[PDB]
């Protein structure tokens, strides 16, 4: 078979969590016989903000800047800077792309979301036209695996912070899948500095197996009904 | 007046419309005697990344960084670096917060997702208790002042984009009232980029007549029943 995976990393620690969670997926992918990349942000100093940096030749109107403009037509230039490039390189080859990454405020950490911001270009990643089920990263699988200091139960549809769901809307809905994605089901790994050491093995564990059988597994449905019912 | 105004903004261009309406809350606020201040982010090139740069002098376990335990602990004995701090200082001096920012990938640009992550930090705007209903920073109105590329047709229930209020729920629910906040409604200014001359006009007066009665506004009831029911 041969699948390519990117795992981009947004934690600060390589003994957190996130970090064994990042190592366990290297680890059975990898012994899968898979091709593994990752994009570790903080240990690339990745850099988040959307700047006129970004782009190195002339602008198409550098009396008033339009990043999305500005992007658009140095990715057709190919006078991105080239950390963009390297990443869309990544992202062009993989057939799945794992974000693994502790919630920060019901989404990802802003080095993640600069990530998002400064990759997933137009002309890349979507073209308008070209976006949701015609975006150009389709045929592409997208996996959020996310922990979070709240309990599942905090996360529920009558707890404080309301169902798990509703938060993952801008990341699959409006990021994943408006660029093409197919995306697979969430892994969540709920509260592990609450948890036991025993209760991090096995979520440690549980995702491990679910790598087993990931090639298996068909999307959700990227929906407002699977999101927030009805 | 007496009251204080802290607008957040969060875009590259001066002349662009996020420009416009960040000017307009900044003449019509100042017009009514309130008390203005503005962390324009991309002009203070903002630090968005949260890193053990964020504590001065001595960490308080340099073996395995913890970014919200060393955060928590760097406020509770003044030692978070100054950027942070000056930016608290006009929050918590502040009775209003807007938020004026381009919609990016359903939420907002990074480096203002890095001012969230790294400026509401435990201690000073949550706690146990005291997240939610304590919101540390409760009395305090915010409000979200955004623009988007789509149109509002698309951003209806059964529109591509869903309900607006679906991707609101991280920054309003997870984020400002989690905080504390009182959320005053979104101001949403749909598509200007292709909007007419006048249309934009239309969108900046509205704005700006609101802003003359904005302290008379109660704050939406932020529950998933607002942003996600019927
Ligand atoms: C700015 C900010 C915003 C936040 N916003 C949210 C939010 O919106 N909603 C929310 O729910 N939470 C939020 N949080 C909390 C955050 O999501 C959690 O702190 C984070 O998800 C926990 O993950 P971690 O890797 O850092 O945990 P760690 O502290 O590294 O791990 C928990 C424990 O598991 C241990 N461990 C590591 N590896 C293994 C292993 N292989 N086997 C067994 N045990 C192991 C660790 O040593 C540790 O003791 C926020 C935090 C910050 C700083
Ligand atoms: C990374 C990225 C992700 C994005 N994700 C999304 C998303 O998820 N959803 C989405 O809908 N959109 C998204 N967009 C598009 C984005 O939200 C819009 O491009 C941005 O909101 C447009 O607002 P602006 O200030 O940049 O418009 P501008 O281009 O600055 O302004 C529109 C026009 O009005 C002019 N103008 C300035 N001031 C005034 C005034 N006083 N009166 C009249 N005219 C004036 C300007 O010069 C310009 O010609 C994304 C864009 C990027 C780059
Ligand atoms: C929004 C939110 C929900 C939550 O459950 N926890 C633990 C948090 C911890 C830090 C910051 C925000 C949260
Ligand atoms: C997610 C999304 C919806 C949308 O309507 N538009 C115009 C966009 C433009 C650029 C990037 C994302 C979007
Ligand atoms: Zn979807
Ligand atoms: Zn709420």
């Amino acid at each position: 078979a041969g699948k390519k995976v990117l795992i981009v990393y947004a934690h600060q620690e390589p003994k957190s969590f996130n970090g064994s969670l990042k190592n366990v997926a290297v680890d059975e992918l990898s012994r899968q016989g898979c091709t593994v990349t990752v994009s570790d942000l903080y240990a690339m100093n990745f850099e988040p903000r959307a700047t006129d940096k970004d782009i190195t030749g002339t602008l198409s109107n550098p009396e008033v800047f339009n990043y999305g403009v500005e992007t658009h037509e140095a990715y057709k230039q190919r006078s991105l800077a080239s950390d963009i490039t390297d990443e869309q390189k990544k992202v062009r080859e993989a057939d799945l792309v794992i974000f693994q990454f502790p919630l920060y405020w019901f989404s990802v950490p802003a080095i993640l979301k600069g990530w998002m911001d400064r990759v997933l270009c137009q002309g890349f990643a979507f073209d308008i036209p070209g976006f949701y089920d015609s975006g150009l990263l389709q045929g592409k699988l997208a996996l959020l695996s996310v922990t979070t200091g709240g309990t599942a139960e905090m996360y529920t549809k009558t707890g404080v912070n309301g169902d798990s769901r509703y938060f993952l809307w801008p990341l699959q809905h409006g990021t994943l899948h408006f660029c093409g994605f197919k995306v697979l089901a969430p892994q969540i790994s709920f509260a592990p500095e609450i948890a036991s050491e025993e209760e991090r093995k096995g979520m440690v564990a549980a995702w491990s197996q679910r790598l087993q059988t990931i090639w298996k597994e068909e999307p959700i449905p990227c929906t407002a009904h699977w999101h927030f019912g009805q």
